[PDB]
């Protein structure tokens, strides 16, 4: 009888006889693999590790790592936590707003801010002028 | 022959002899643990039911859920399709989601230009009007 | 002595035999894939269904109802694919994902002022330019 797994990289079969004889025990675990994030954009191990090298560290188990194995709720609810879309902050570079994150269209000098939400989840954002006199 | 699992969280291995004598069946399967989320922001089983209290019910199964097992496909989805940024509503926040539609339009005296770039990257630009 | 996974669309336990003796059980995990369309993530059945225009889904993912497990590069791929749509005046609609750079920039007579706080709270505010 011979115990194989369909994908090497899903699901991980190993039989041992750590008992030096009469007791086999098979080892079934489930490879997974790890999901990393920069500026608000989701990347693998392997990606992240060879392209990026600035203000990043990554360890040797996660750099050969390029993401063909399962991911647990953990690692996709803090990928997509940590992901999102950057807005660029005048005081020059981009700041990173992920899903979350509280975004205020204030008014400003002369202007009057109108954000309105529809009832199918459409959000109209408006700016007003105000001409008096 | 012993069947023990890799991880406990992961993946589940129990071995009954249940269906009657001299068959003994082995039960093999993959332990998944369901995605949360609230205003937005993707939160675990336990996070959310000990976090937030206000106007959310979360069972005590998922409420001991801390995420270390498996997800399926549809749980992603639905996770991903509830989260979002949100923004300051003026009449108080609301969540923008993946696929619903914000329109930059104009107004009083003001003139809304939203361009997409070839790399992708939007840039909105509000002008004021002035004619004659 | 019987081999049967738990869930059928999460597990696939399959025991076969080519002629006499080898009997080989073959454990793998059924995959499902995850769809997309217009920033928001939809499964095989859901786009293969509903959605008719300009997208071309297989019979396999046709049937798909994204009941199986994921990969990495699945969830990866399927979130940095997916985002909210923004009005375009050129028009029409245009899909911003993650990780895609939206710069609030000014115009005539005005002045573009984009804050980020301690907090990571962003506080976007329109000025008015009059020399």
């Amino acid at each position: 009888m011979d115990f194989v797994s369909g994908d090497k990289d899903t699901t991980s079969v190993t039989v041992e006889s750590k008992d030096n004889g009469k007791r086999t025990e098979v080892k079934i675990g489930a490879k997974t693999s790890v999901i990393k994030d920069h500026n608000g954009k989701l990347f693998t191990g392997k990606e992240l590790k060879d392209a990026n090298n600035n203000g990043v560290t990554v360890t040797e188990t996660d750099g050969k790592d390029e993401g063909n194995g399962l991911v647990t709720a953990k690692a996709v609810i803090d990928a997509v936590n940590k992901a999102g879309w950057r807005v660029k902050t005048t005081g020059d570079d981009f700041a990173t707003v992920a899903s979350g994150t509280n975004v205020t269209f204030a008014d400003g000098n002369g202007t009057t801010a109108e954000v309105t939400k529809a009832n199918d989840g459409s959000i109209t954002v408006k700016y007003n002028v105000k001409v008096a006199d």
